């Protein structure tokens, strides 16, 4: 079993694309587990083909705590077999990611959901503070993987991703295993990944084009693998899937300074 | 001296809708000090005309502890008089990002820099935990003024902060004082804002329109009151700070539900 995390901020796709490469790789016959650790709880739309999942926070409210809880109500299967839970957001104003975020770990667990090929978390990558880094400190992924784009908060964020990699890859093994561009059509980006991805000392392991038969599957709630298995975009994250099956480069990142990421964006066209 | 927190997502421009309401504030003859509670640090650039100030955090690292820190490296005058201050973000993936806005609201508070007509915090929505939630819980920031816009993720962020509002609200005396539209150029989104803050039982402050000038100022590192005093936009900001210095209505929010948001966006032909 492989422990791997989407890191990424918002606004930018990445639980789009981390839905449709495990649909991917469930149509590959790989055995995958979809965890989302974003307070909006939309890593299991598209493969459950809901509207919104009971996250664990939700249903732990309903029933008092988590000891009370059920493996069945929390984790559900979709597309392909693939198994997906809800860590659930934290309370607004008063609690933190990281708890709820552990104590879905910590259930998931003591169930047994993890006796698998791929675990994947989908995390947010928004602020990279000890809570949202959780996955990261406490050992639980291992391969990091950052969705990005050629815009300065993306790239921002996937700098920050890295120095918690970095601090926490010392004592620790978790490593960077790539970044994946989600595109946002916007000129020289999949060349700026990669220069950004050289800098950082990994790789771009695939570049997402923007296609709009990903929106016309999310209106139906489905990946476009489940929805158009014949369409250019699944063959794009069927190609995604096989690169992260197949990817042997794991390292420890070296952040860039902030005048290194304007200096990119200056170099490509953005700013 | 009035105590306010801009709370909104990043990416709307909310920063820079902050910076100049405050010089529009100070141009009015008003004592305004900003405090940066983001943890990317850029809620004081165009006041003090800086590629980025150096944060308390940072200050603190290079001085060993903050009590070995001086209000003069700290505190910085910029346009008008107005005083600046950037929190500083959490050490990626360790800290938690509401303990930089504790220690530097400590630390402004036995410096004696409370002692002004304005203080504004301006504090990033993206995630209302609890770390970002500190002004209004620690009782820091008495009226809260959520940026927002017609996307989807703005609203659900202001929602958000007005659930951290209703919590902090039957304890404390944290009111929300409005809403402001930051404008993306989107077909009926004042509307859809107003109907919003008449949801939220509060109302849209100011319609914060899109305007070249803004970024003809921001790449001159300075706000548009300075930049261009006789453009219209300076005009919208000089709205919007008398509006927020004569407003009266501070009010407990009635946050919307999932469907409630989703139907105000299919009311308003965004989703
Ligand atoms: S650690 Fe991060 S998520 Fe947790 S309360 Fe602090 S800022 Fe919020």
């Amino acid at each position: 079993m492989r422990q791997c995390a989407i890191y990424g901020k918002g606004g930018i796709g990445k639980s789009t694309t981390t839905q449709n490469l495990v649909a991917a790789l469930a149509e590959m016959g790989k055995k995958v587990m979809i965890v989302g650790c974003d307070p909006k709880a939309d890593s299991t739309r598209l493969i459950l083909h809901s509207k919104a999942q009971n996250t664990i926070m939700e249903m732990a409210a309903e029933a008092g705590t988590v000891e009370d809880l059920e493996l069945e109500d929390v984790l559900k299967a979709g597309y392909g077999g693939v198994k997906c839970v809800e860590s659930g957001g934290p309370e607004p104003g008063v609690g933190c990611a990281g708890r709820g975020v552990i104590t879905a770990i910590n259930f998931l667990e003591e169930e047994g959901a993890y006796e698998l090929d791929f675990v994947f978390y989908d995390v947010l990558g928004d602020v990279v503070c000890g809570g949202f880094a959780m996955p990261i400190r406490e050992n639980k992924a291992q391969e990091i993987y950052i969705v990005c784009s050629g815009e300065m908060m993306a790239m921002y964020a996937a700098n920050n991703i890295s120095k918690g990699i970095v601090k926490y890859a010392n004592s620790g093994s978790v490593r960077l295993g790539g970044l994946i561009c989600n595109s946002r059509n916007t000129d020289r980006e999949d060349e700026l990944i990669i220069a950004l991805a050289n800098k950082l000392g990994t790789q771009m392991i695939h570049f997402v084009p923007r296609d709009n038969v990903v929106q016309r599957a999310e209106i139906r709630r489905m990946t476009v693998i489940e929805y158009d298995p014949k369409a250019k975009q699944a063959d794009e994250y069927r190609a995604l899937a096989r690169k992260v099956v197949d990817n042997k480069l794991l390292v420890i990142p070296n952040p860039i300074t902030m005048d290194e990421l304007e200096e990119l964006l200056m170099e490509f066209g953005i700013m």
